[PDB]
DNA sequence: CGGCATACG
DNA sequence: CGTA
DNA sequence: GCCG
């Protein structure tokens, strides 16, 4: 087993669900508290238990498998002993770990905003929509818009949706497309948000082009909020006799740039933190969402492929459906 | 011990 | 600060 | 919290 995710295949379904969600609470709480690194390692440790080709039952299992010292065996030991493990649980039902959750679940409120109310005694989403004063014009809209935002993104409804962008997106520029990405590309049947990436085949011609697919958006009826090349936005979704809201991203890249976007933009989140992690720290190139630079040379790598990127830096290819690290 | 992804709005 |  |  690898170190690093990257350089494994992990599947969006898996043997060891129980104990992967287990210590993925864990991370969390680390993430509301602060300690980044804390949350890597608890990230990373569930993750490498998605790999694993069948089910861990036993402690010696872990032994040899990366991410996992002390702590997480610990967890693990008591999940396979008494199906229980009361360091989660005791996070499970804190007020802060349940709080923290709430609020920055709602639509522009991280864990800096969240854990200053949290300090300020407020618990509830009544008792942050009884001061309004509070809040900013995209807190207010999370915060109208929650009940909707926090159901689950069928992707039975992404086609529907997909179509519509595309017919804005065709409008602003003749020849643009639009490609699904996040989850739903990774094979999700669910998500908080859709993700779409829109380009042109002529280098250039996609300048100045996501003002123009919103303005159109709008002009259509279909945005409940938004505010470039990346917009974070509410549409408007169709429903049986009415319509819920629906988070979704928009991102604009030159088409020289589309492998590295499609790639950053695919996710997983952990998927592309271990990716760029591996790149700088073991190949000493340096990777985002616009490209890969080779700072000895002063070069940019040209990419037409994500199969390219991985080549780049020594990888197997992993198609999207085995990033869900 | 240092490091932990990397950007845009 | 928020967002991915 | 863990790796190197
Ligand atoms: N506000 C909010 N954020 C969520 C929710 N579920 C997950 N997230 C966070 C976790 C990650 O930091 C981030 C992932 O969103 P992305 O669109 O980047 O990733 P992906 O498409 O894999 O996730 P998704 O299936 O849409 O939840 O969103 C949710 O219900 N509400
Ligand atoms: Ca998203
Ligand atoms: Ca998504
Ligand atoms: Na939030």
């Amino acid at each position: 087993m690898p170190a690093y995710a990257c350089q494994r295949p992990t599947p969006l379904t898996h043997h060891n669900t129980g104990l992967s969600e287990a210590l993925e609470i864990l991370a969390e709480a680390a993430g509301f508290e602060g300690s980044e690194g804390r949350l890597l390692t608890f990230c990373r440790a569930a993750s490498v238990l998605k790999a694993l080709p069948s089910p861990v039952t036993t402690l010696s299992q872990l032994q040899g498998l990366p991410h996992f010292g002390e702590h997480s065996s610990r967890v693990v030991q008591e999940l396979l002993e008494h199906g229980v493990c009361e360091e989660v649980e005791r996070v499970r039902r804190s007020e802060r770990y349940q709080t923290m959750k709430l609020f920055t679940q709602i639509f522009g409120v991280g864990v800096k905003t969240a854990d200053r109310w949290y300090r300020e005694g407020l618990r509830t989403l009544d008792d942050l929509r009884e001061q309004p004063q509070k809040l900013t014009q995209q807190q207010k809209a999370g915060l109208q818009h929650h009940q909707d935002l926090s159901t689950p993104v069928l992707r039975s409804d992404v086609d529907a949706l997909q179509q519509v962008v595309e017919e804005a997106v065709g409008q602003a520029l003749p020849g643009a497309t639009v490609t699904l990405t996040g989850g739903f590309r990774r094979g999700k049947l669910q998500g908080h948000d859709v993700d779409f990436l829109i380009t042109h085949p002529k280098e250039g011609q996609e300048a100045g082009l996501l003002p123009r697919v919103m303005c159109r958006l709008q002009d259509q009826g279909l945005i409940l909020y938004h505010q470039f090349e990346r917009s974070f936005c509410i549409f408007r979704l169709p429903q049986p006799g009415s319509w819920k809201a629906v988070r979704v991203d928009l991102v604009v890249a030159p088409v020289s740039q589309f492998p590295f976007a499609l790639l950053g933009w695919t996710g997983s989140k952990l998927f592309q933190r271990e990716l760029r992690r591996f790149s700088r720290k073991e190949k000493g190139l340096w990777l985002n969402s616009h490209g890969l630079f080779d700072p000895e040379q002063k070069t940019f790598f040209q990419a037409a492929s994500e199969e390219d990127i991985f080549r780049h830096l020594g990888l197997e290819y992993l198609p999207p459906e085995q990033r869900n690290a």
